[PDB]
């Protein structure tokens, strides 16, 4: 990666043009070149790149299978101070939060509004509760009252949480994976709710995103919920529509999920500091904004000073009051496995096949199982690893008795470990990013032989080195807890 310059990835589908514009602003004022590409396939040339060192200085996305880039330390810390901070919104900044740590610069914002017909419907409801009353009523006219996609988690989860559903509790910068919310009483309450709807025949339980789309479009049902992507299909259909807050459930509201458009510097970049002036004075300016927006629209921004302005348009001062409400998307690992137990639990529930409190306590079991065996993986793994280092620190030893041969540099003892590897025909399993802060390898007598020279664990992991029937040193390893892919989880 080149030095002196900076390299911008964006999705194509994206403002990429008016991204270039910022760039030849700071051009122009600092001499350095700024060049903005839209590779293919982009969620996943980026960590193929990156993870070697090169690849891009900033890298902007939407998806990341759930914080995968973070759980790869692709990303190196931001370092936005107290001031700019309150340029944007305060729980913008949690959208890109990551062991507490902020990892990404959040330059837009999504999330689920409650759509209307004006026409049919001037008053829309603000409460869940309001609405069989409200079916029946329009029922009559030869119209539904509400019609969104239910097969996905994603639309129909803020309801299940309303009342006090979650995923894992996140505590103190970190989810407790062994707290889990799924079958809680306010979950039971909220999926019930839904599944009622559905035998009281007011919503069906096969309408997906085409179908209660092209109802909504047609003046067929009078509300629909839905996100900024949706309203350019809804315009070209002359339908008086709005865009408000979307309705509370048992007092509390619903939360959706606060999706959001992430700015971040490249862990291995030598254009950090560049980098950090480019989105700190060029991009997050009303102005940087702007000309992206102009290009392909942003949403709403996590800018206060340009999210003002852009909530003139009613809908986007919706979505942004809605993503305020939400919840913050957890980025621990494995979020996958659990979101496909939801999407089953709610799929059953609503097909008759199971009770609600059935299909939670299914999903609450398929979770802490699945998370239990993750646990059970992570740390078999690691021990492996710290046994063929030690082999492998054994085996050096012995050329010729002593630890001369081993230089204090901590990628030595890695291609050391690798060697070992190659030359044993072992299955190629090497330390994992993360792995270098807590580590030292020290002899009998406790003496620093690699790693960094402050001060050791009085107490931690330690595989002992052993030649000839005598320890002759120590591997003190780095606990599992605190890798990097793991260190936005609390195991107890």
């Amino acid at each position: 990666i080149e030095e002196g310059k900076l390299v911008i990835w964006i999705n194509g589908d994206k403002g990429y043009n008016g991204l270039a514009e910022v760039g030849k602003k700071f051009e122009k004022d600092t001499g350095i070149k700024v060049t903005v590409e839209h590779p293919d396939k982009l969620e996943e040339k980026f960590p193929q790149v990156a993870a070697t060192g090169d690849g891009p200085d900033i890298i902007f996305w939407a998806h990341d299978r759930f914080g995968g880039y973070a759980q790869s330390g692709l990303l190196a810390e931001i370092t936005p101070d107290k001031a700019f901070q309150d340029k944007l919104y305060p729980f913008t900044w949690d959208a890109v939060r990551y062991n507490g740590k902020l990892i990404a610069y959040p330059i837009a914002v999504e999330a689920l509004s409650l759509i209307y017909n004006k026409d049919l419907l001037p008053n829309p409801p603000k409460t869940w509760e309001e609405i069989p009353a409200l079916d029946k009523e329009l029922k009559a006219k030869g119209k539904s009252a509400l019609m969104f996609n239910l097969q996905e988690p994603y639309f129909t989860w803020p309801l299940i949480a309303a009342d006090g559903g979650y995923a894992f509790k996140y505590e103190n910068g970190k989810y407790d994976i062994k707290d889990v919310g799924v079958d809680n009483a306010g979950a039971k309450a909220g999926l019930t709710f839904l599944v009622d709807l559905i035998k009281n025949k007011h919503m069906n339980a096969d309408t997906d995103y085409s179908i209660a789309e092209a109802a909504f479009n047609k003046g067929e049902t009078a509300m629909t919920i839905n996100g900024p992507w949706a309203w350019s299909n809804i315009d070209t259909s002359k339908v008086n529509y709005g865009v408000t807050v979307l309705p509370t459930f048992k007092g509390q509201p619903s939360k959706p999920f606060v999706g959001v458009l992430s700015a971040g510097i490249n862990a291995a970049s030598p254009n950090k500091e560049l980098a950090k002036e480019f989105l700190e004075n060029y991009l997050l300016t009303d102005e940087g904004l702007e000309a992206v927006n102009k290009d392909k629209p942003l949403g709403a921004v996590a800018l206060k000073s340009y999210e003002e302005e852009l909530a003139k348009d009613p809908r986007i001062a919706a979505t942004m009051e809605n993503a305020q409400k939400g919840e913050i998307m957890p980025n621990i690992p494995q979020m996958s496995a659990f979101w496909y137990a939801v999407r089953t639990a709610v799929i059953n529930a609503a097909s008759g096949r199971q009770t609600v409190d059935e299909a939670l306590k299914d999903a609450q079991t398929n979770a802490a199982a699945h998370m239990r065996g993750f646990i059970d993986y992570i740390k078999s793994s690691n021990e492996q690893r710290i046994n063929m280092l030690s082999e492998a620190l054994e085996e050096q030893y012995s050329h010729h008795g002593n630890w001369i041969f081993l230089r204090n540099n901590d990628q030595v003892v890695y291609q050391i470990m690798r060697s070992f590897e190659q030359n044993s025909d072992s299955s190629h399993n090497l330390p994992p990013k993360g792995w270098r802060t807590q580590f030292w390898v020290v002899d009998s007598q406790f003496n620093r032989l690699v790693g960094h020279s402050g001060p050791l664990p009085k107490e931690g992991p330690r595989h002992p080195i052993r030649y000839n029937n005598e320890i002759v040193g120590w591997v003190l390893t780095t606990p599992v807890e605190r890798l990097t892919r793991n260190t936005d989880i609390n195991f107890d």
